[PDB]
């Protein structure tokens, strides 16, 4: 048992709510929380800019240090910090953006990330400002994580899409 509530549940490991992710995350203070990151661990909008803006700036403050030591993440990769205020662990993940013309195969490769913890709070990859289809995001997560997500939709009407579309 956990304190997630008002989910839809897609299947046995995967489940959807139409919440703001920030919010969400105040309230769980889940284990982990899942940003959609760049290479840069620059948070800047979407909801990396969200998470970021929720700790004060304290996530950007950690990421330039974890940068300045390690250098930029792969795409497809992760890595975990602090979840500051809102989580223990906030887990980064990358995500092809298709506006950088990067290969949406490598959204399999990022959901497998996820399957390093039992439990997570978590956006759909590649989704909102990183361009891919959110449909699709939704079937490869559903198709490679195994472990149990819990995923925060921002906006109502896909969210409702999302759920109506669902096979």
């Amino acid at each position: 048992v956990n304190s997630f509530s008002g989910y839809l549940k897609l299947t046995d490991n995967v489940y959807i709510k139409n919440a703001d992710i920030v919010e969400e995350a105040k309230k769980v203070k889940p284990t982990v929380v899942v940003n959609a990151a760049n290479v840069y661990l620059k948070h800047g909008g979407g909801v990396a800019g969200a998470l970021n803006k929720a700790t004060n700036n304290a996530m950007q403050v950690e990421s330039d240090d974890y940068i300045a030591t390690n250098g930029p993440l792969k795409v497809g990769g992760s890595c975990v910090l602090s979840g500051h205020n809102l989580a223990k662990h906030c887990l980064h993940v990358v995500g092809p953006n298709v506006n950088k013309g990067e290969d949406i195969q490598l959204l399999k490769s990022a959901y497998e990330n996820f399957n390093q913890h039992e439990v997570l709070l978590a956006p759909l990859l590649s989704a909102g400002i990183f361009g891919a289809d959110p449909i699709h995001s939704l079937r490869v997560c559903v198709d490679t994580v195994r472990t149990n997500v819990y995923l925060a939709v921002f906006d109502k009407n896909l969210y409702d899409k999302l759920v109506s579309s669902f096979l």
